[PDB]
């Protein structure tokens, strides 16, 4: 036992004169359901756990509860037999939704003032039904808390969770967390990108900005082989190259938000080096960008994501990559992308509003002299002067689209989507010396293409749904990447 009886039921019991004083909502609900008298014959066959106010009452004043997650979980039992009963237009499953309202505001203050977490009664995102969020005990009290309110894990804290009220208590703090964002090993090309970003913070002096870091978490040689189509015509003949080398790098960009870890950013790329053959040579492509938009202040979110891929396009054109390529067309509706179950007030921009976006990004690119020009693959084609010469890039549009075929008319419709920058031009680009990637391999399996990610996200709950959520996925893939 945590707590004398009399000092639960003096805590829980105004939450439910709450409810009770609700009139007409807690009408339904003060009394268990006759269902001879309502005439709803079928409401035991739906309602295998009948509940109300009456019970939950009797419960509280005879001690039965002998903490207050067992009160939450009756009160939401109450409710959730009433929205699986009766219908979403019905005036009880109204009623339900309203005290679920007058609930969630007066528990919340009470179960802090009784040392948890919070009150809330919480599922994860959508076979009819949802997943529970999971709770651990503190190992001195033994009070249950939500394991992502606390960011309470097994590999950081194996000998158990100590809540924050008995580590005061006791004059200790937490065991430092290893497993962080900082401590993943540092590349040239991190270093570089978050030197960029906090410089940029330190000269804005926004007070609610964290430290960022930026780390690569995977590099990797592969090669994309050419399609069966286009090998038919100009590979099978000797005229193009069958497959083409590349380095598929996966980097990550974390803020400090209150305190702790936040994945906020997301990066994959492929880059054909100056021993891959024409016409990939010296391109760097962009697979995947993608966000969490919890980034500290907002106001600067859209600067933070110009620094990381101005400073990239810097960073490469300075080691000799002539060419920039961004797939610019939204994610399909229903395709997560990198982060597992964005916010949902996290909408997919528009394809006018992204390329709008890429564009002015460009412009600053321009102003900073780190690209030199930038236009859609139409004008860039018809400015080079063959469907042989277009760059083929694993997983591309492109690659696709030119099977379908087995290419004029087709850029000019999709022009605006293909955004071609030119980082080195003229002559210039004609006597580089070869480009030498100054960091080593980096072997990861997780981060070997967006999939692993997404896959490990699914099967262990690791939601970007919100900013405790987002909180716990970080910490979560943290201990993965420092675990391989
Ligand atoms: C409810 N919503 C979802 O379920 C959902 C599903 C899939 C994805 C998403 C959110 N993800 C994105 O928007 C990704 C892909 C398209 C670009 N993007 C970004 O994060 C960046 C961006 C550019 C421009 C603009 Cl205007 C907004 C953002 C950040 C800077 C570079 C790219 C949400
Ligand atoms: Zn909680
Ligand atoms: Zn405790």
């Amino acid at each position: 036992g945590i707590f004398k009886p009399e000092e639960l039921r003096q805590a829980l019991m105004p939450t439910l004169e709450a409810l009770y004083r609700q009139d007409p909502e807690s009408l339904p609900f003060r009394q268990p359901v006759d269902p001879q008298l309502l005439g709803i014959p079928d409401y035991f066959d739906i309602v295998k756990s009948p509940m109300d106010l009456s019970t939950i009452k009797r419960k509280l004043d005879t001690g039965q509860y002998q903490e207050p997650w067992q009160y939450v979980d009756d009160i939401w039992l109450m409710f959730n037999n009433a929205w699986l009963y009766n219908r979403k237009t019905s005036r009880v499953y109204k009623y339900c939704s309203k005290l679920s309202e007058v609930f969630e505001q007066e528990i919340d203050p009470v179960m802090q003032s009784l040392g948890y977490c919070c009150g809330r009664k919480l599922e994860f995102s959508p076979n009819d039904t949802l997943d529970p969020e999971l709770f651990v005990e503190c190992t001195e009290c033994g009070r249950k808390m939500h394991q992502i309110c606390v960011l309470h894990h097994e590999i950081i804290w194996p000998a158990g969770f100590v809540c924050d009220g008995c580590l005061k208590k006791s004059a200790r703090t937490r065991k430092e967390n290893k497993f962080s964002a900082k401590r993943l090993p540092s590349t040239r090309l991190g270093t570089f990108l978050e030197n960029r970003v906090n410089d940029f913070l330190r000269r804005q002096n926004h007070p609610e900005s964290g430290e960022v870091t930026v780390r690569v978490v995977h590099a990797s040689d592969k090669t994309v082989e050419v399609k069966p189509g286009m090998k038919a015509r100009f590979v099978d003949s000797g005229e193009m190259a069958e497959s083409f080398p590349y380095r598929t790098k996966a980097l990550f960009a974390f803020e400090e938000i209150d305190g702790v870890d936040l994945c906020f950013f997301g990066m994959h790329v492929q880059e054909y080096g100056s021993d891959c053959p024409p016409p990939n040579q010296r391109r760097v492509y962009i697979s995947y960008l993608d966000s969490v938009h919890f980034f500290r202040p907002k106001c600067l979110r859209t600067a933070v994501y110009h620094e990381i891929l101005i400073g990239y396009l810097e960073y490469v054109k300075k080691l000799g990559y002539t060419t920039g390529h961004i797939w610019a067309c939204p994610p399909s509706e229903g395709d997560d992308y990198i982060f597992h179950c964005h916010p949902p007030d996290q909408k997919i921009p528009k394809p006018k509003r992204l390329q709008e976006w890429f564009k002015k990004m460009l412009d600053k690119a321009v102003s900073e002299r780190i690209v030199h020009d930038y236009k859609d693959i139409f004008k860039q084609a018809t400015e080079d002067r063959s469907a042989k010469e277009l760059p083929y890039f694993e997983g591309d549009f492109w690659p696709n689209v030119l099977e379908e075929s087995i290419l004029y008319a087709t850029m000019e419709k999709h022009k605006e989507v293909f955004f071609v920058i030119r980082l080195i031009a003229g002559p210039a680009a004609n006597s580089l010396p070869p480009i030498v990637d100054p960091d080593p391999l980096i072997p990861c399996d997780l981060m070997d293409g967006r999939d692993a990610f997404l896959t490990l996200a699914r099967d262990k709950h690791l939601e970007f749904s919100s900013l405790r959520r987002a909180q716990w996925s970080t910490m979560c893939m943290l201990v993965e990447l420092h675990t391989q």
